[PDB]
Parts: C-alpha cells; structure tokens; sequence
C-alpha cells in the first residue's frame, strides 16, 4: 500500500485547494482522481476554432476572494464579460433593451409586483444563519414548501412568477418545484443576496481567467507532479484500523491518517464504506441530486451585437426558448466572438434527445431572433457540454436540496467521519455551489486536519480573507421607493 | 473469471425470484449478495425469546397472487393477523375504539371531507396508468405538488388533514412535503386503492408466513446451491466486450452474458459503470431516495388487549407519540405475545438519537396510555430496526419520488441499459416497494433476458397470476352515499345556488 498523511479523494477546485494547502504545511498529500484530468465541473477545452473555451464552472466575481487569491498565486489574470452595451429582455416575442442589473417593469402593478419579490427574497435571507440555515427562525415551515408554492404566494402577477422562475433555473439548473424554499433563499443570501448573484457588473458574472478557469486545477496539479493519481476512482474506505486505508477501481491500496472527501455529497454512493456510514450521512447521500444544464457556446466572425448596442446578454422568458439566458463569450481582444446559453433543467432533458447540430439550429434561430440579426444565422464554429451525462459529477451547476432535506439533513454535509473531513462548494458558507466555495471548503477541511492534528488551534479553522485588490467589491445599494413600495396585496389593504 | 449466462445483483425476493425462474429455465445464474445473508429488505431474526420475528417486510394480503405462489411453491404457510377485536384511533390524547377499515367521523361535515378525501385519492388514482404513470393526462400539475399542498387543497377538516398525513406517513414512510402527489398518488392506485392498501382483513395487512418472510429468500437459496455468493458487494459492470463483467469488491470478476440488477434504484451509484450509464438513468438513481423507519416490536407475558376487546391495532395521531401505527405481533398459537409498531419518516431520525432501552421505554408509556392499560409497562423483551442505517438497502419500505422526478425521468426506471434489465420491487406496476412488486419484477426482467435469447416470445414477457385458492380478493365496494355525497365546497356550491 502507498502510504501518505492525507488522501484526498476528488481534483477537482476544492480536493486541489485542500492538497496545496496540506501540502504547502509539509504533509505528504496524494489527490485520487476518477477521471483522466483535474478540474471537475471545471473544464476547460482548447482548439485553433476557440483558442480556449470554458464548458463548465468560469464566472468569478467582487467578492470571490479565495478563488482570486488562490488563482493569482498561480500566475492567472482575469477580464471582464462584456456588459458595455445594452442588455435584452425578450418578452412575448419582442426584444426590449435596457441597462443596469434588473430588467425594467412599466405597469404599475406589475412593477409594485416585481419589486416587492426580489425585496422578499432578501428579506426572508436576512434571518437564515450561511453556517446553519436550518437554525433560521421559519425553517421548518420553509423546507416544507417548494419555490413553486413561494412563487406562487407571493407573485400576483404572471409577468413576476416568470421571471422569478427564469431566476430559479438560472441559479440552481432546476424547477421551481424541485427544490426547497428554505434552501434556495440560503443558497441567495450565502452568494450575498439577489444583486450580487445576478448582476454581471459588480456581482458573481463580472469576470473570466485569461486561458480558462481548468488552469486553477491543471496548475495545482503542475506543483503536487506525480502526488495527483488520474483514473483512480475511488470505491473503498475502511476505518477499522490504526491508518485509514482508500482502495481505487484499479485495485492500489492508499494508507493515509486521514482523508478529505471533495467530491459532490451524492457522489459519497460510489464509495463503500467500513465500517458503514452513521445512519444520517447514509440517507442523506441519496437526498441530495445536482441540476441540469447544456453549456452552448456559438462562435461568429465578429461580435455583431455589439453594432446594434447590445452587449450579448440575453434574458430569454416562456417554454418555447432552448436557452433562457446568454452572456458575451468574445475574448477580451474582441476575437473569438461567441454567445454562451444555458439550456436548463427540464430543456437540458428535452434537448439532450437532439443532435449537436440541431441543437446549433435552434440557438442560432433564438439568437436571430432576439438580437434581430440574420449574422445569428452564420455561425463559424459550435462547442457545448451535457453536464447530466457525467458520472463523476452527477449534473450542474451544484447540489441542490428537495423539500424537507436540508431541515433533516443539513447538519450531517460537513460533520466529520471519524478521519474522513468533507470539503466541495457544497459545504462552503460563501458562494457555496461556485469556484469560490470549493476553495473556502476545500481550505477548511484542510485546516480541520491540521487542527486534528494539534498544528494549529481550533480559532484557525475558518479563516476570513482579505479582499481582492484587482476585485474590490461596490456596496450593494437600494433606493426609498425600492425599500417602502408597497406590494400588490400591500396597495389592496390600503384600498 | 466465473462463467454463466446471467449474472443477478442483490440476493432479495426480487432477485432470487429472478434467479430461480431462469435457474427453472435451464440457464446457469449466479446470485452476487453484498451481505452476508440473502433477503434484503426482509429479515427474520431467530432467538430463544421471540422463535422468529420479521424485522423487515412481513404483511402480505389478497392480490398479491405472485408471492403467495413462490412461498407456497416452497412450502410457506400464511395465517392471519388479529384482527378479531376492536381497532383503536387516538387522537388529541383520547383513544376512540372502532371496527371496519376506516376509524369512523360523526360529525356530519368532517364525514363529506373525510369521504371526499379517500374518494378523491382513488378517484385520482383512475386517471393513472400503473405501467407509465407519467402518461396520467395531469401527470406534470400532479407531479409539481407535494402530497402535503394537494392534502392542503383536498381537506376542508384538521381532522381529515391529520388522518390523511398520516396515512402517507404510513404508507410511504415519508412526509407529505417530500412526496411528489403523482407519485403517491400512483403507488396507491397500482396496490388496488386506498381500501386495499390500508385493510388488514381483506387488504395488505391480512396476512405474515409462519416462520417469517425471510425464508423465501433462504429456501430459493437452498434450490440454487453455490450459485448465491454472499458477502460479494458489486462495484463495477463492464459492458464493452462480447461479454458483459462484474468485478465484486473481494476483487472476483463474473462474466455474463445479461445482468439483473434487482437492488433499489439509488443503489445503482454504488457501482461503477463501464461505459458510463446514460445521462436519464445517471441522474435518475441520485434523485430517488428510501423512506425512514424504525420496526419496534414488545414483547409482553400475555396479549393483554384482547381482554379489553381490542385486537391491537392503534392509529396514533400526534408529534408526540413515537409510533403512529401498531398491529398484534402475537404468533398464530397465541404464545410470544407482541405489539408491532413503526417510528415513521421524520420520527425515525429524531428518536435514533435514543438508547434501544429509552425507545422501549417511550413506546411502553405510549401503549399504556392508548390501551388505558398499566400492563403495557411491563414488557418481557424487545427487538427493533432502524432500515436507515443499512448501506445495502438505504431505507425502508421502499424508494419515493421527490415532486418532479417521476415525469423527467421515470420512464427510465426498467429500460434496459445495453445488456444490464432491472428488477426490484421499485420496477413493479401492482404491489410496487412490497414482497408482491419485487416477485414480479425478478420473474419480469429474467423473462426479458429469455425473450432477448429468442428462448419465448415478446407476449411471454409479462404474464399474469392465477388467484390464490388459498388468500381469495373480496372485491373493494363503495355505498351509494359514499359515491354521490358532496365534497365540502360541493356542499357551500350546493347552499349558493338554493340560497339564490
Ligand atoms: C458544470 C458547471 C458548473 C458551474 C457553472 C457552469 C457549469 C456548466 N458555472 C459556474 C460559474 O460560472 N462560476 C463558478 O464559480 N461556478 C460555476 N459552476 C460550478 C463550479 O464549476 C463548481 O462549484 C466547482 O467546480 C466545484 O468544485 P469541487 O472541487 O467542489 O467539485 P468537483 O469539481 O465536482 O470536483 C470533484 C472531483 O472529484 C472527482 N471524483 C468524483 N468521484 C470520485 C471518486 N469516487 N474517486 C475519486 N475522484 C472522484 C471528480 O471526477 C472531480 O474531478
Ligand atoms: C424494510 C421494510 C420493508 C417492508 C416493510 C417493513 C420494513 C421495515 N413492510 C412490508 C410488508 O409488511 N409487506 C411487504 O410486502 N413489504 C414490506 N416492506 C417492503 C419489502 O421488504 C420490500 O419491498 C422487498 O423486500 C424488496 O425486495 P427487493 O428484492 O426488490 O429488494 P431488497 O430486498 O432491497 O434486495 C436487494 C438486495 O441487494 C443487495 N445489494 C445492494 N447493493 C448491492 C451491490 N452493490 N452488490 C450486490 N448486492 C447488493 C442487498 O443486500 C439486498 O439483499
Ligand atoms: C392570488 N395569489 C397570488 C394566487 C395568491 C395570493 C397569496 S395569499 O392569498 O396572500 O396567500
Ligand atoms: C374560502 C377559503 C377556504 C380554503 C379552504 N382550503 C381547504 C384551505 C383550501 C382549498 C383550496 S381551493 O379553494 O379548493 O382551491
Ligand atoms: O440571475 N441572473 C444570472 C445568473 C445567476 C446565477 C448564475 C450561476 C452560474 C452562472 C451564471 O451565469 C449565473 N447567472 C440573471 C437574471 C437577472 C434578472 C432576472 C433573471 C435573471
Ligand atoms: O394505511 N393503513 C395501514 C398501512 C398502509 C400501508 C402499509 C404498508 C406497509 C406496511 C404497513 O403496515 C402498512 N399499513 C391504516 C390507516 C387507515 C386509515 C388512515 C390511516 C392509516
């Protein structure tokens, strides 16, 4: 058996961040990776048509500190998506163009409407703790109820719930009715609330690595040398003796004192455990699936939207779109000019029955369409990923929780296993489900060893970060009339 | 590497009932168990003090024609749970003593909610096809409710919104906000409705084996010999040669030339697959978890109730109470006299905290005040199982359906991956998560694998029963009253209209 201090099971951004930091305090580290490269929901792809595109995980954003300073000690630089030019709302089959974050609502009572929900989302968000939503005041009553049914209460116009709905997928790649309240309020409030997870200019989409967001991986990967193990799943952990010992498909034996497990909680299912799992942690790794999304990237000759004032972002409304939502994919020289879409959750289902070439149709169609530009039509060059179809993912972007499962199970995602610690996004308290909190998850569970070990003491654990210099972070602001409009049934009562 | 023609995963009813069809069809099997005893979601525990109790799946009634077949094949007898005497409800701390299916409501409009209410469900229950439930022409608006905001449209009482929880509680070992309302909706109908589900007499409660379940598991075991390999947990299928290998994690490799996996659906993650599963079924088996529950089971000196005319059923309506649900455990002679009793859904992980000895003594107190009997404090012995701590199960009954999942993805449930056919009772369309579902699921994948060997014809795929001779279907019957009388908004549309 090959014997280490640390076996930590998964490369992708959190395992990585882990092995560098176990590393780097002088501990003999060793990452078992099941796929034949690093990066996870990570993944970078070059070619001469792309030069390098992002097919998985590749927004970083003010407030994302770890994940900066982590990448900028490993010589990467970013740049900024393009927001210069107008943004799109296509509503009813109709583009209508605006700037700033929201797209703007000229009904009266569809604007108290909409108002009144981005203001309730952060409202309820301020009373559920990052470290422990389920200690929240209302959190029984908000895991049992889907986002559909809050939606559905709180939305009095239909112009509102679409939206919202659009929003839901948008962030967590499944259906309203998928997923409980309580959790994707969390899941806002923990991104630091619905202005900062939406916006592109000074929230999580401002920004892109130059080279792709697979080098954060490739280039911890670059230092460990040969310590990382490609195409070593693992499939057995025994902790009935004196050192742990981790058992790859490919039959090597690993000894270590202890293990970080950084892959997605559900992924847990692929490990067989002695002794078993504690009786909470074993159901929860069932309860607990991830989302659904084709990642679409559509190269042109030149960026043509920007001609028209349009900056590529798209927010696309109604079942009838493949993609709901685009951003500018053109690199920052102003070449390799492309739009990215999601085609999320229910559509990833649908569209993943299509050929690569028809799903090509379809975009370029919908672009036409909503950019009011026959260039749509002539595409140079198409790349996409179905994150559904990996088995050593689950799905994307991230795990998501059902009604009743964070309330019941939450608590069990980061409490230790005898010597197994759990890193991933998952169990990050900031930006969980992003880069960012694969590195906060990944540098936690690490100093947890430590702390096991008596290197450092219990208040070095969960460390706050500097913020970025290259990133800073602009206060999220609100107008008098944003904070007291009244909402529709509000404008009833005083009628 | 170990030759035959189908290797079988999992050595539950499902798989070694699938496992002895093709063993009967002259075909070489190999069952690979990942315990070290075959039955999965059954359990016949043996000691001095209780002879044998079933710790897992037990109840078996009418219409479930397929295991009556395969145990009496085996030589199993059935005798009847006590039902003889009164069945109690309890609810806010008093117990109400009744007879017939049904706890009885006097006051006249908790009736029509009540009679609305299991109407309704069966009503519902119509719309659904058994074998395509996602065909249902609301299939999507069902499957984008919970159970808990359909009870909260349907019921117009407390009374009928507690009654009805409960009865999900129970039923799928799940809460009402967990369960997608398509989904429980299905698994009603495909048991027969709501009568047959929740009777003991003429329903699925009627019946246990004398001796316990286990031994249908065991006894195929015995007609298959070294066949069963137990202690042989499957972690990787590989389907791109001629022919298919499963590799266990003692490091054996099995060469087939068809698989069955009959192991509960999310149990499919533990393996891993070569080439990759596709996307539907990759993402399916994360999505479809197992209900919670403790089976508790007191011993006392005597069945004491009896002489209090109650047969020992109790439903118990209440947070406080541990258990919901109770039946007489006493053996067919009347000796090791028993009550039975489940901690459902979310009660199971709150009370597992406790010692085996404090959850005795919270279910003693709880008998005692229900049965008005201080005797109920002295019991002479316990057994239980917490089904959530079991790697190689995941739960118990059986797999539920989060609101969205059987719409996207259960049309993938049994389609046959290359040359992998899936079992399990999860795969069945009558008497799905029981003994029943998984009998005809194991003898319905190993006649698919026959059928893809040209061995029948594709109509010998799936057959039907006979009607035991032995446990015979009193037919479910509804009164003229049950059928016409309005729903509560029926009764307010009714007052309307005269009052206009
Ligand atoms: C897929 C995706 C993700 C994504 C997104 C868009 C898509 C299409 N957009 C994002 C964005 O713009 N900005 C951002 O910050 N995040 C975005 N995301 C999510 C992001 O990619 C993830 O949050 C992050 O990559 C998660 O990292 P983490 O390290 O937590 O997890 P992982 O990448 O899944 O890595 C796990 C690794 O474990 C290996 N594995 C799995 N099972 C085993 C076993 N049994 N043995 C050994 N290794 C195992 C995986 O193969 C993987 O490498
Ligand atoms: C647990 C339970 C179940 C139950 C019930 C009460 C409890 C507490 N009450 C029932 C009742 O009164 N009447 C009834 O008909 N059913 C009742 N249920 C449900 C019933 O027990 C189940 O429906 C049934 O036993 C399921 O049979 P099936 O054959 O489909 O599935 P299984 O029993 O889970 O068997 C699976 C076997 O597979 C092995 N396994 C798992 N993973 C692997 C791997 N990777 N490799 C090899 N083998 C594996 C399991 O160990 C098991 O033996
Ligand atoms: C009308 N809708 C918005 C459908 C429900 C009102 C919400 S509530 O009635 O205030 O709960
Ligand atoms: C007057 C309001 C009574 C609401 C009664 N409940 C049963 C709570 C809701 C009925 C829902 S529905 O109205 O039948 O859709
Ligand atoms: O929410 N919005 C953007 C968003 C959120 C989360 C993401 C996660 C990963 C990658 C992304 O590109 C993400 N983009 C835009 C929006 C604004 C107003 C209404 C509806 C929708
Ligand atoms: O539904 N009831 C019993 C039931 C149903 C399903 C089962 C599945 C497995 C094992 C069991 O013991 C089961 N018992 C009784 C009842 C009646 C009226 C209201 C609420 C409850």
């Amino acid at each position: 058996s090959n014997k280490c201090d640390v076996v930590v099971v998964g490369g992708g951004i959190s395992g990585m961040a882990a092995a560098k930091l176990l590393h780097d305090s002088g501990l003999n580290v060793v990452v078992l990776e099941a796929r034949d490269r690093v990066g996870g929901r990570t993944y970078t792809l070059r070619n001469q048509k792309v030069k390098y595109v992002d097919l998985g995980g590749s927004y970083v954003g003010p407030t994302q500190n770890r994940i900066l300073r982590l990448a900028k000690e490993l010589g990467l630089e970013t740049y900024k998506v393009n927001e210069v030019e107008r943004l799109i709302h296509h509503v009813k089959g109709k583009s209508y163009p605006f700037r700033g974050p929201f797209p703007p609502v000229w009904n009266p009572i569809t604007y108290l409407d909409h108002n009144n929900f981005w203001r309730t989302m952060d409202d309820m968000g301020r009373e559920i703790p990052s470290d422990a939503p389920w200690k929240a005041p209302l959190a029984e009553e908000w895991d049992n109820m889907t986002m559909k049914e809050l939606l559905d209460k709180l939305c009095w116009t239909e112009s509102a719930k679409q939206l919202a709905t659009l929003f839901v997928n948008l962030c967590v790649t499944a259906e309203t009715h998928e997923v409980s309240a309580l959790w994707f309020l969390w899941y806002v409030k923990q991104c630091g609330g619905t202005t900062r997870i939406i916006s592109t200019t000074n929230g999580g989409q401002e920004r892109k690595f130059v080279g792709g967001s697979g080098q954060v991986s490739e280039r911890i990967m670059d230092l460990l040398g040969d310590r990382v193990k490609l195409e070593r799943p693992v499939i057995y952990i025994d902790q009935t003796r004196e050192n742990v010992l981790v058992e790859t498909l490919n039959h090597e034996m690993y000894e270590a004192k202890y293990v970080i497990s950084a892959i997605p909680p559900t992924l847990g299912m692929k490990i067989h455990f002695n002794p078993p799992l504690p009786m909470m942690r074993n159901q929860m790794i069932t309860r607990v699936p991830l989302g659904s999304v084709i990642k679409c990237i559509v190269y042109y000759k030149e960026p043509f939207w920007r001609k028209k004032d349009y900056c590529g972002t798209m927010i696309i409304d109604g079942e009838e779109a493949p993609v709901a939502y685009t951003l500018d994919d053109t690199k920052p020289e102003g070449n390799y000019a492309a739009i990215m879409g999601f085609i999320l959750a229910h559509k990833a289902r649908k569209l993943a029955r299509l050929t690569k070439e028809e799903r090509l149709k379809k975009l370029c169609e919908l672009y036409a369409k909503v950019l009011g530009s026959l260039e749509a039509l002539e595409p140079v060059h198409y790349e996409e990923k179905n994150w559904c179809e990996e088995q050593y993912s689950g799905g994307c972007y991230t795990t998501y929780f059902p009604p009743g499962i964070l309330t019941q199970y939450g608590r069990v995602l980061r409490q230790p296993v005898d010597r197994i610690y759990f890193a991933g996004t998952e169990t990050a308290t900031h930006w969980s489900g992003y880069m960012e909190g694969a590195v906060e998850a990944g540098e936690r569970a690490a100093r947890e060893i430590l702390h096991a070990m008596g290197k450092i003491p219990e208040d070095e654990i969960w460390q706050s970060e500097p913020e970025s210099v290259d990133v800073p972070a602009q206060p999220i602001t609100t107008t008098f009339l944003e904070r007291h409009l009244p909402s529709v049934p509000g404008l009833l009562r005083l009628i």
